[PDB]
């Protein structure tokens, strides 16, 4: 189209429609370029922000962005726009530029184009005391309700008011005299910003409604019959320039603008990033209004602001803007702003197409007391920066030197989370998926966690190569030894074993692992998932029969079969996993106390309101009845509605809002 558009409106609203209107106000644009803002802030200067947008709108072929602009004047809030409107934003920018041009060569450019002279008068009936109050104006507000065209609404604006019915002019010494209060014009500015009162408020309630009445406006607007005195050789004939339009309603809509940029009759629809040619009827007669289907919504389209230019001052306002009209100080600065921005994006494109893989060693598995191999928050990984679509062989090659281990004495066991929420080491061969990308091997997982099996250096130096693993008939299992006396879990490494191998044949290995005698009576459990720890019934059966759904990364927890186990808190390993599942440290902070540190209490997830309150009251040396707990929401972090004392559910239900990653915390208060 030649003219470039502005990037998509994101509750920007009318700002774009207004920017284009000001941008194609050529005489204004030239003054914008001639502003000393080479020493201002790069992200807090409104005039430079405009100079950026105007420059891009003139040279760029890509949809011009307005990020920088919204940050410069605190309207970056996603709702702080309908609080104001076009006439206000236009006053914000222009009075910010006018303020920033006082002293420059283009001093007072804004009043020359937009400012006109207006006189409000008050003439008494009996006495002859007038009130010639003279004011300037940049924007003219017009009435819509009951109006058919501009010619009517303009008369309504200059209509003579009467003051009767207990409403009388406070003359002072003459008391309350009945007078008039109409408005008259002295001069009409070259550029007329006429906002239309279509968003009148609705009392009551609430609070603003849009008037879709059919209001007309001409392409040629003679206004020489509205001044105090006519002016020959300079009639007030105005030509339509900009038509700002809205589709929808007050509480939600879409903004576009029909512009006549060189004022030649060639109109263009500036719908955001899509600039297109359009007819004159499509820009004028189609924007009068009339349709009022609340159901239909978009589209019920009509204009809310118009811009006219004086026919005599038409050639000067829409003056040709050459590229030489922009100071090199301004140019070179914006060029470097983008050179830094373009370089940054290149880095961010490299922030993409990259995945980091976390390597965990088996030394982390040692000493773990929770479920599974390791505690997610306590584990220390070895992170690597990997190409997203790098081959599997390239990763292994890079891992060999960075770890100081041979490329043959290591095996990579990927960590895949199972269906029942247990992240266990999966299997993946080196030569099988060698020519495959990492992002498809991880299956769109980033970051990716992989367990690294390394040969024990105590044997490697002596001479020991890492054994071969047959994916078809071999399975890798992990072992854990439980000591009831200490009530703790002791890690016993892992072992490769045939699938057809009986549990019985694996028993001498377990005894030697934990430092026991051969033919020692043991009790074996399978750690399936937390709080589930099924016991192996028969020992003289294969691995495929004993463990349900036999896979690589399965855990077998064993313990010494001894009558002394009964003489302890946690006899079996199954009971141990029940505590770890039921026990939970709850933080109880007082509601009335600001920033209360609180106190932790060890409870069970199967405690009802009674058992919970009884324990907390015991912790606080008081009667439970004097405690009022509150239903919580972790994310909102604020105590919701108070908790009744006849609550049937348990503590588990009250903590469903809290992720396991977060410390549980309930709120209370004293009665």
């Amino acid at each position: 189209t030649g003219y470039v558009g502005l990037k998509n409106q994101g509750a920007t609203c009318y700002m774009n429609s207004l920017l284009q209107t000001l941008f194609f106000t050529n005489q204004l644009r030239k003054a914008v370029y001639m502003m000393p803002t080479e020493g201002d802030d790069s992200s807090k200067s409104v005039p430079l922000a405009l100079q950026r947008v105007f420059y891009e709108l003139q040279h760029s072929d890509k949809p011009v962005g307005t990020k920088k602009l919204t940050k410069s004047f605190g309207w970056e809030t996603l709702d702080s726009f309908m609080q104001h409107d076009v006439q206000e934003l236009c006053r914000v920018l222009l009075d910010n530029v006018e303020n920033k041009m006082k002293g420059t060569c283009v001093e007072g450019t804004i009043p020359k184009l937009f400012r006109g002279k207006m006189v409000s008068y008050i003439q008494c009936k009996e006495v002859d005391y007038r009130s010639d109050r003279r004011e300037d104006y940049y924007d003219i507000q017009l009435s819509i309700k009951g109006k058919k065209n501009i010619f009517e609404s303009f008369v309504d604006y200059v209509a003579v008011e009467q003051l009767d019915g207990d409403n009388k002019y406070d003359a002072g010494e003459h008391g309350l005299q009945e007078a008039e209060k109409g408005v008259k014009f002295l001069t009409l500015p070259p550029v007329l910003h006429l906002q239309l009162m279509r968003f009148m408020y609705d009392p009551q309630t609430d609070q603003n409604i849009k008037i879709n009445d059919r209001f007309e406006f001409p392409e040629q607007l003679p206004l020489d019959e509205f001044l105090q005195k006519t002016d020959p050789k300079d009639p007030a004939n105005y030509i339509l320039h900009a038509v700002l339009v809205h589709s929808g309603d007050n509480h939600g809509g879409h903004y576009v603008v029909y512009l006549n940029p060189k004022g030649d009759g060639k109109w263009c629809k500036f719908d955001d990033d899509v600039v297109s040619r359009c007819t004159k009827e499509e820009a004028i007669e189609h924007n009068y209004g009339g349709h009022d289907d609340d159901l239909s919504v978009r589209h019920c389209t009509n204009a809310y602001m118009l811009v006219y230019i004086r026919e005599s001052k038409l050639s000067e306002v829409l003056q040709a803007v050459t590229d030489h009209d922009i100071p090199q100080q301004l140019v070179e600065r914006l060029q470097e702003e983008k050179r830094i921005e373009a370089q940054k994006r290149k880095e961010r494109q490299e922030a993409h197409l990259y995945m980091q893989v976390q390597i965990v060693a088996e030394d982390q598995f040692c000493g773990h007391q929770g479920n599974d191999m390791y505690d997610e928050e306590k584990v220390k990984y070895t992170v690597f920066k990997v190409l997203k679509n790098s081959s599997l062989a390239e990763f292994v090659q890079s891992l060999s030197q960075t770890m100081g281990f041979p490329q043959d004495q290591i095996r990579l066991w990927p960590m895949q989370a199972r269906s029942n929420g247990t992240k266990r080491p999966a299997m993946l061969d080196n030569e099988a998926d060698g020519n495959k990308t990492m992002i498809e091997l991880s299956d769109n997982e980033n970051p990716w966690t992989i367990f690294l099996e390394t040969v024990d250096p105590e044997l490697a130096a002596s001479g020991a190569t890492l054994p071969k693993f047959d994916k078809d008939h071999d399975v890798m299992l992990f072992l854990k030894m439980y000591d009831p006396k200490t009530r703790s879990l002791n890690y016993c490494g892992h072992i490769y074993t045939p699938i057809s191998c009986k549990i019985r044949d694996l028993l001498p290995v377990m005894c030697d692992r934990a430092g026991f005698i051969q033919d020692t009576s043991l009790i074996l459990y399978e750690e399936v998932k937390p709080n589930l720890t099924e016991r192996i019934q028969d020992y003289d059966v294969s691995l495929d029969k004993a463990l349900d759904e036999l896979m690589d990364g399965d855990i077998i927890v064993f313990q010494k079969d001894d009558p002394e186990n009964d003489n302890s808190e946690l006899p079996t390993a199954k009971e141990y996993f029940r505590d770890l599942y039921h026990r939970v440290d709850v933080i109880f902070c007082d509601k009335t106390i600001p920033n209360d540190p609180g106190f932790v209490v060890t409870l069970s997830n199967r405690m009802n309101y009674f058992q919970v309150a009884k324990t907390v009251a015991q912790r606080l040396n008081t009667d439970p009845m004097l405690l009022q707990f509150f239903k919580s929401q972790g994310y909102r972090d604020g105590p919701g509605n108070p908790l009744r004392h006849n609550y049937e559910g348990t503590l588990r239900d009250l903590l469903q809002f809290f992720k396991p990653r977060q410390p549980k915390k309930l709120y209370y208060q004293q009665l």
